[PDB]
């Protein structure tokens, strides 16, 4: 009830990319209205919404102009309380953006600003008369942005923006602006919508002599945030994109006192190393290196996103690993990231894009799927900026991939046309009659998922088989024990496991409810087909099937 989040599977779509209903070539809430039954069927429980608010989109709408409207694409306000409506009706939770720190510099906020010295908005925005302010912090966007300070002549100033120029810095240390962030909150949060999704959270407050990043104003803010959500509408959620470093991330859930929910940055990028080097250590260091935190809070799991992969928070050479690895091709780079998709990051192999998916699904915490990412949708990166991962749904192979009807020129992005993941070979269509498509397992494997609340809200604690290509871990939780061991090797492999703490139970394999032998005291022998993942259910003799 007010842990909800904990047992939810979330799916990451944006209103454009989905299904455009009136065929004007860009996706629109009626659109996703009418396709709830495929997300239903999928077996996902929140709906988690890519900013649908009035925009230029010249960052995929995370530049606002106006946090109170729909951009007109993609429907009405009534548009959205029938969306909002029909997926409670069918027990689907819906989580959107609140892009806290900064407006489109076509907010209405930032033209009163930059206008007169004296309106009541000048002080909405950070000004400074030199670009040599907060000089320690970084810049984000550094294929863009030359500075943090851009002049805007009609203000005799300089402002600030951590993300593109057109996105000016809203300033917390104006009480006012803190007001208008809660206002927007109570707008939401009034219709109904379950959580809220905090955009770029760690870069609210600057300071001087700082970088600007993970400030204790900026955690002051959200502790206030969080009791103002709590007094005024129960059992919400706020969930932090803090990608930070493992400490700097796990402050974000404050004591239970300020987020509710955070991304795991820190496992994602070690995902694709361990799997790559075929070693677990990546992914057990990070984890090891990740300090515990509150009782009542929950990791947000993803493999993928609406964003490039981000390198920002791994290592120098750590970056330049995975630059040679799964970024050959410099187009393929963008900023300190790599701007593809899962599929052909994993160079379309179905059986890692199942481990993949597997870790997503048994590490601790709510998995994330990105829209079309369960098809095996692929990426082009010639589109620019992050477009390339934002292509239409894949949804047949008819014209446009069946997102539209529209005049295909007039779509606001093209489908994916490359010879191996084209739309008429990835689409919803195809693999609905299939029972062994990339959606049929994942339709599959999400429906265990939900019998096993164990995976959501259970501990966990990793074995060390000596064979490093193997990474297996128990989790518990009341009176479910789960055994997970998988092959990180393209090539077979045995490990033999230390289960001795569960002598006398047996492994009972979860997709077909199969016997393996009785744990004893001896070292347990496994043995992997390449990239197979196992994961049983440790249950005693009165327990078994059949
Ligand atoms: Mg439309
Ligand atoms: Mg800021
Ligand atoms: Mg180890
Ligand atoms: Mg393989």
């Amino acid at each position: 009830d007010p842990t909800w989040y904990k047992d939810a599977i979330i799916y990451e779509v944006g209103v454009r990319c989905f299904f455009d209903s009136n065929n004007d070539g860009s996706g629109d809430i009626p659109g996703l209205t009418a396709k709830l039954d495929y997300i239903e069927s999928l077996g996902v429980t929140a709906i988690w919404l890519l900013p649908f608010y009035a925009s230029p989109l010249k960052d995929g709408g995370y530049d606002i102009s106006d946090y109170r409207s729909l951009h007109p694409d993609f429907g009405t306000i009534e548009d959205f309380k029938v969306f909002l409506d029909e997926a409670h009706r069918r027990g689907i939770r819906v989580i959107t953006e609140l892009v806290l720190n900064h407006t489109s510099d076509q907010h209405q906020w930032f033209r009163e600003a930059r206008s007169n010295p004296n309106s009541p908005y000048r002080d909405y925005y950070v000004w400074s008369d030199t670009d040599d302010k907060y000089k320690d912090a970084r810049i984000i966007f550094i294929d863009t942005e030359r500075s943090n300070w851009t002049w805007d002549q009609e203000a005799g100033k300089y402002y600030w923006h951590r993300f593109f120029s057109h996105q000016p810095d809203l300033n917390y240390d104006n009480p006012k602006v803190q007001q208008e962030i809660l206002d927007i909150v109570g707008y939401w949060l009034d219709m109904g919508v379950d959580g809220l999704r905090l955009d770029a959270v760690p870069y609210l407050y600057e300071r001087e002599g700082t970088n600007c990043e993970n400030l204790p104003e900026t955690h002051e803010f959200l502790k206030k945030l969080r009791k103002f959500v709590d007094d005024n509408w129960p059992n919400r959620m706020l969930l932090a994109e803090a990608n930070q470093w493992p400490e700097d991330v796990v402050a974000y859930f404050g004591n239970g006192d300020e987020c509710h929910m955070a991304y795991h940055f820190p496992i994602m990028p070690r995902m694709y190393m361990a799997l790559r080097r075929e070693d677990r250590h990546p992914i057990t260091e990070i984890l090891r290196r990740t300090p515990p935190i509150p009782e009542t809070c929950q990791w947000a799991l993803f493999l993928r996103n609406h964003d490039e992969l981000t390198l920002e928070m791994v290592t120098d050479e750590e970056r330049d690993y995975m630059y040679h690895e799964y970024a050959k091709d410099p187009r393929m780079r963008l900023n300190l990231g790599i701007r593809r998709r899962l599929a052909p990051l994993l160079d379309n192999s179905e059986r890692r894009i199942q481990l993949m998916h597997l870790l997503l699904f048994t590490l601790p915490g709510t998995p994330i799927i990105y829209y079309g990412d369960e098809i095996g949708m692929g990426d082009n990166v010639y589109l620019g900026d992050r477009d390339g991962v934002r292509t239409p749904m894949q949804w047949s192979g008819d014209r446009n991939a069946g997102f539209s009807r529209a005049n295909p020129q007039a779509l606001y992005l093209p489908p994916i046309r490359d010879p191996v993941f084209t739309y008429e070979a990835v689409n919803v269509e195809a693999q609905e009659q299939v029972p062994t498509s990339l959606l049929n397992w994942m339709k599959r494997t999400i429906q265990i998922r939900k019998k096993y609340p164990v995976f959501g809200r259970g501990s966990i604690r990793f074995l060390q088989p000596s064979n490093r290509a193997v990474l297996a871990y128990i989790r518990q939780y009341q009176d479910t024990t789960i055994l997970c061991a998988c092959n990180l090797s393209r090539f077979c492999q045995a490990a033999e496991l230390d289960l001795s703490d569960f002598k006398g139970l047996y492994p009972v394999e979860l997709y077909g409810k199969t016997v393996f032998p009785q744990i004893g005291e001896l070292p347990y022998l496994l043995t992997f087909g390449p990239h197979v993942f196992y994961w049983f259910e440790l249950k005693p003799q009165e327990q078994l099937p059949h």
